């Protein structure tokens, strides 16, 4: 069911700070080579009185199909398929800042598809996020962790921030299977090892390119 080549679509809504939006993205990738790339829009909303930096973990460090697993290590995604799985998630960020996050992610009519809702709030009004002072994410690993029959993920990332700041960020995340019939062999602790890069932005981020590569290692 996941090809060398697949495509996905997402839709996102929620609001930070109160302030309501609402992104659409489409994009392909080579999920057994662990790459993807994602063209989005914000489609209500626009221009976010915040930095996109902040929905960009959601589109993407939330598009999990698309991991390159050695054969030692099964994959809890791609088994998971054709009903698929969800993702919870809860970010707290240094100074104040918490984000919650909702995700479905189904297959229909051979492409990926995801629904995503975000509620940030108690970001500081004079903050780096608040003011779009952001400069992308660094690097992160994520450590996966079996957990009754899901898997717990957990990255301790860092927000870069104009004049050579970073903000830390805690993301937990809960993955969870859909799969009503069939069977999933479960992976043991791991480590996943992301790169996410935001290209070829618009001058009020209006236009988003999204880049990732994740690649699965032992822990």
């Amino acid at each position: 069911l996941i090809k060398e080549n697949m495509r996905m679509k997402v839709v996102m809504e929620g609001s930070v700070n109160g302030h309501q939006f609402k992104c659409t993205g489409e994009g392909e990738g080579n999920p057994y080579m662990g790459t993807q790339t994602m063209r989005i829009k914000v489609i209500e909303g626009g221009p976010l009185p915040f930095a996109f930096d902040i929905l960009a973990t959601s589109f993407l460090y939330g598009s999990r199909t698309f991991i390159k697993y050695p054969k030692g290590i099964p994959d809890f995604f791609k088994q998971s398929f054709p009903e698929g799985f969800t993702w919870e998630r809860v970010t707290r960020y240094e100074d104040g800042g918490v984000v919650t996050v909702m995700q479905d992610t189904s297959l229909e009519d051979g492409c990926l598809v995801y629904h995503v809702q975000v509620r940030g709030v108690d970001f500081p009004s004079n903050g780096p996020v608040m003011q779009k002072k952001t400069k992308g994410w660094e690097p992160f690993t994520e450590m996966m962790y079996p957990a009754d029959g899901g898997l717990r993920g957990y990255t301790h990332m860092a927000l870069k921030v104009d004049g050579g700041g970073h903000l830390s960020c805690s993301f937990v995340t809960t993955y969870r299977s859909k799969k009503t019939v069939g069977n999933i062999k479960m992976p043991g602790i791991h480590a996943v090892d992301h790169r996410l890069e935001r290209l070829e932005e618009s001058d009020n981020e209006m236009f988003v390119v999204l880049r990732e590569h994740s690649v699965a290692k032992f822990a």
